[PDB]
């Protein structure tokens, strides 16, 4: 039981210990490409790089590097792409990645400005009538509509490969109230956001891996993927007890360093999986309760 384990860790007040244990055991793989001098200005943070074995390669001959990892969860049967907040010079790379990997959804867990600093380029258009064109990767991007909720916004985007004139619809899920290095206001509002993403079809196997990012693409991004995968796993055999949260996290950290950046984020992940189990185990009414409790409008 994750619920049993959770209480033991709370009673003894040992979340920091548990979390430090995961850091001590996490995988360590080379990040040779990310460290090449020609890629310095493609990385937002010197200490957050993608492993060479799991990094996403751009289909261009010039420089295939982007700070982005493919998290392939074999047992759960779901893939995600975790990446940093695009930089001013990598917004074209970012949308080229979306195109080549055939993704249908982009989950953004951060705001453009956080704690007084710019954490992310403004890589999508805020006005229908002002589209964006990425000359370096020959892509066009157009805002088609928005659904603005109280703490998150869903945007419908049209992405056009300008070489072939083929268009694609991308769903942008923008979480606005999740603090840098912190946790969401409640399990209910996190799970309500997660199920909005699930209900869009973006995590389906007919599409490419969903792109998930925050600023560095590890802390908030890691929390989002860990909860989803844990919920998907227990969905598979309707067996909450078969899910070991720390083992899933460690398996995820085989594909990208540093997923989940604080002990409280680890603790939150437990809360979210524990609450979401209610829905997995046949109480469909809990989804509306989350929506209410979240106050999206």
């Amino acid at each position: 039981e994750m619920e049993k384990e959770f209480e033991q860790i709370d009673k003894s007040g040992s979340w920091a210990a548990i979390y430090q244990d995961i850091r001590h055991e996490a995988s360590d793989f080379p990040c040779r490409v990310a460290k090449l001098p020609k890629n310095k200005n493609r990385n937002r943070y010197r200490d957050v790089s993608p492993f060479d074995h799991s990094r996403i390669k751009l289909h261009q001959e010039d420089n295939d590097y982007i700070n982005a990892s493919l998290i392939k969860m074999e047992e759960a049967q779901r893939s995600y792409i975790l990446t940093q907040g695009p930089l001013p010079n990598t917004c074209g790379h970012f949308w080229e990645m979306v195109w080549e990997q055939k993704s249908r959804g982009v989950v953004m867990l951060n705001r453009v400005m956080e704690k007084g600093s710019l954490k992310c380029a403004q890589y999508w258009p805020q006005k229908e009538e002002k589209e964006m064109i990425f000359e370096d990767t020959n892509l066009k991007l157009t805002l088609i509509s928005e659904d603005i909720k109280s703490y998150y916004t869903v945007r419908q985007l049209e992405l056009e490969n300008l070489t072939t004139q083929e268009t694609r619809e991308i769903l942008h899920f923008h979480y606005a109230t999740w603090p840098d290095f912190g946790v969401p206001e409640s399990p209910a509002s996190f799970l309500n956001f997660l199920f909005k993403v699930r209900e869009s079809g973006s995590l389906s196997p007919e599409h490419g891996p969903v792109v998930v990012h925050c600023s560095a693409g590890i802390g908030r991004s890691g929390t989002f993927c860990l909860a989803d995968t844990c919920l998907l796993l227990m969905d598979k055999r309707k067996d909450p007890s078969s899910v070991d949260i720390k083992k899933v996290l460690l398996e995820m950290r085989k594909f990208r360093m540093g997923l989940i950046q604080t002990a409280d984020q680890l603790r939150f992940s437990y809360l979210a999986v524990i609450e979401g189990a209610k829905f997995i185990m046949g109480d469909s009414s809990v989804q509306d309760q989350w929506k209410e409790l979240s106050h999206e409008d």
